[PDB]
């Protein structure tokens, strides 16, 4: 029931699979963005690879797969390039989900048993793309097999191999300016400690840039504790922020923190002509893939502490003013151990925001597909419908817009702060570091559309 | 399709619903046995409690709640003042399963609105003593409300209140005569290090004894690891037990180790009387609730080392001869910061075993209840049903039989050397501390069904 001549793959078959299995496989809240946006560039960067020798100039970031007539580029061909490129991402990616992919492939009538690799058909493009994107992934340094260091045995995705260990324990601030764990637990009776994801991250290859280390920030000097005056300040601000929350405060904060929740508010960005929407997509995710690189890159380097840590230092023994949880609104009594981020706090160091240089490096690109500082961006919840206070949040049924790539990239700061999950210092450091990053993967992307290999990918 | 008059309400209608509910909210394995055992004392003491008044002289434990003419002591009574027990006690434990514990009672035709305690009624006997369980229990230092200490906010189940902190982290030994959380993956991207479940289990109410503290086993001097030549041997045994193992010492580890999968060996031992039925239960699952709780204590007190962290210490930088995970069989090159137990070692400290005296008072029950060593435990398993390597153990179907209760305990006992999971010496001490406790709590309700009240449950 998908017609190959006039739909688009990626948002009526790809994205309706994907998505579901992204959720089921590694968190119900999309907020791991080091893994899904690794789904996410991979599978779509392979679109662009499937359906380049269907564009007049392009040449593919993994392959270099040739030329087809123009009269070839048809809507199906493009869409049946996708989908066994996808197929074969996916299939590297999230192999215990075998059948998903296979089920995407026949519903829409193709054989998944296809292995052809025929430059001069669609499904041979599809695969060969596919195959080429993860023959340059699975060993890019990010330990998607867990082999890395040459192991045999207990092989665990994307385990840290370099060593990283947290200086405070989950039980124990024994430094202040630097990261502690948080002990987190589902509801169960089971309680687990954080640890640093893919704390390796910055080791991996990146798309746009050779080097992390030319994207490094400064050093987040508020978080140095021996700065008594600005690191008691921001922990202020986070309090307050926390005091203070509204329902648009919550749901913005919602909105940003979860990758898949925010992409569905970009449906009005989308072009209609299927070339187009691929192409904006490699650029948009490939950003995205490379400022997380960048910025796990900076957060391993600076190994600062998330708000509660500070909130513990400074507030010990005291009750706080702030939100009380799910449903209770403001309180006063607050114990400083008790108190928690609005969102949940994410298992890796505090400075700078992976969010919000996602934000900035998809508005930059947003900026340079459409010429400007326009856009249309939605999020519509309705009453209770909050994933932080189900049947509390909002109170009435709300709708929040954005036309302005600036002012959406102000509120996703502002939200990880209101959001409890950072200080401010974290959200202004990042817009640079996305505005960078979203550029030189724009450019990346655009060498390669214009027939121009750049870079090391091959 | 039930049938009051003839069925057997547990069997039927509440175990396939309970079970399956445990394993989606806690494990999918049945491995957290002071979550799993805390459901099942909670809700069969609940039975016994609802029926005690259809027995000539039974007084409940939890209530008084009258006498009721032999006449209405039918099965159709007792299955409907168990599914009303349980129901008021599942609501309270597991609030989340709502819809599933009203449809176990509109399942059968039952109204989950009925708020009735009138206690002439099967309906209001058994949310009276149902209600009482929980009265009782929801603040009994087990911190399932999460409330304890004052704490008001962010409450989560079960969570610890009384300091436990390991002296060692997930990424370096600083002592291997401590233990070490491990750190674990589902195979996700995600990782997380284990912390201590119910720590403060040694402080909870018990049922058939004051007090934990009169329960203490033995110092375990083999997990010092300065007496160096008994720290060796230990751990070389458990090396050994892994490098050895079998299709059948794997398959009874497996059995031991999920909590509703060894329930499922005792099909051949249940009563046909109802009421007999009710008593067997609450006294085997009332000594799981207090022999986990005095395990606790135990382990809590001696804080022992699990065996991959002095396997690590001992052994660092060397290969192995051990398991070498799943369809891998034995290898000769298993790096030792690598090793893993073929079970999934627990979140607790290594000594004494939790299983083993748990498997120890369930025999001992057994033997007071069936007059001597004669029993009945069966567990059949097709090829490839192996939970820890599926599709690859077992080869060919197997079956596994026990005709004497102490057979059983050495397995048990035996079993958690062949999984990794624990030294011999943990092993041991249990089945004295299993014996013990299963003798007082067949003492504790054989009091009760005689009608003589002991102990502070009231
Ligand atoms: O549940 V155990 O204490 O035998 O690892
Ligand atoms: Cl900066």
């Amino acid at each position: 029931a998908f017609d190959f001549t006039e739909g688009n793959s990626a948002l009526e078959v790809i994205y309706p699979r994907v998505g579901p299995a992204v959720r089921k496989h590694i968190n119900q809240v999309a907020m791991d963005g080091t893994l899904v946006l690794r789904v996410s560039a991979l599978m779509e960067s392979s679109w662009f690879d499937a359906t380049a020798p269907y564009h007049p100039t392009a040449v593919g970031i993994h392959s270099d797969l040739g030329r087809r007539p123009a009269s070839e580029a048809t809507q199906k061909n493009l869409n049946t390039a996708m989908l066994y490129s996808t197929y074969r991402v996916m299939q590297s990616l999230m192999p215990t989900y075998d059948a998903q992919w296979r089920e995407m492939l026949t519903s829409v009538g193709l054989d998944p048993d296809d292995d052809s690799t025929d430059r001069t058909t669609p499904v041979g493009l599809g695969n060969a793309a596919g195959n080429a994107v993860v023959e340059k992934r699975e060993n890019d340094g990010m330990n998607q097999l867990g082999n890395e260091g040459g192991q045999k045995y207990h092989q665990r995705p994307y385990s840290d191999y370099t060593g990283y260990k947290p200086v405070n324990t989950p039980y124990d601030i024994r430094n202040p300016s630097r990261w502690q764990p948080a002990l987190v637990s589902t509801g169960n009776g089971i309680f687990t400690a954080q640890s640093f994801v893919t704390a390796q991250l910055g080791r991996a290859k990146p798309y746009s840039f050779a080097d992390p280390k030319d994207l490094l920030v400064s050093k987040p000097r508020s978080s140095n504790h021996r700065n008594r005056a600005a690191y008691k300040r921001q922990a202020e601000e986070v309090l307050r922020a926390s005091a203070n929350l509204t329902d648009e405060q919550k749901l913005k904060a919602e909105f940003f923190n979860d990758k898949l929740i925010f992409a569905s508010g970009f449906m009005g960005e989308i072009s209609d002509d299927l070339m187009e929407f691929i192409h904006s997509a490699t650029a948009s995710h490939i950003a995205g893939f490379d400022v997380m690189l960048a910025s796990w890159y900076n957060k391993r380097k600076y190994d600062a502490p998330r708000p509660f840590t500070a909130i513990r230092y400074l507030y010990a023994g005291q009750k706080l003013r702030a939100w009380g949880g799910p449903g209770k609104g403001t309180v006063d009594d607050m114990p400083a151990e008790d108190w928690q981020s609005y969102l949940q706090v994410s298992d890796h160091p505090e400075y700078p925001s992976g969010s919000t240089a996602f934000c900035a490096a998809q508005a930059e690109v947003g900026k340079l597909v459409g010429g400007g500082d326009r856009t249309d961006i939605r999020y519509d919840v309705e009453k209770g419908g909050s994933y932080i206070e189900p049947g509390v949040t909002p109170a009435k049924d709300t709708s929040i817009r954005w036309t302005d790539w600036n002012e959406m990239v102000d509120d996703c700061a502002k939200s990880r702060v209101w959001g409890g999950v950072h200080f401010k210092a974290a959200t202004e450091a990042s817009k640079g570091l996305g505005a960078k990053v979203g550029e030189s993967s724009y450019r990346y992307v655009q060498s390669h559309i214009e027939g121009k290999q750049v870079g090391s990918m091959r």
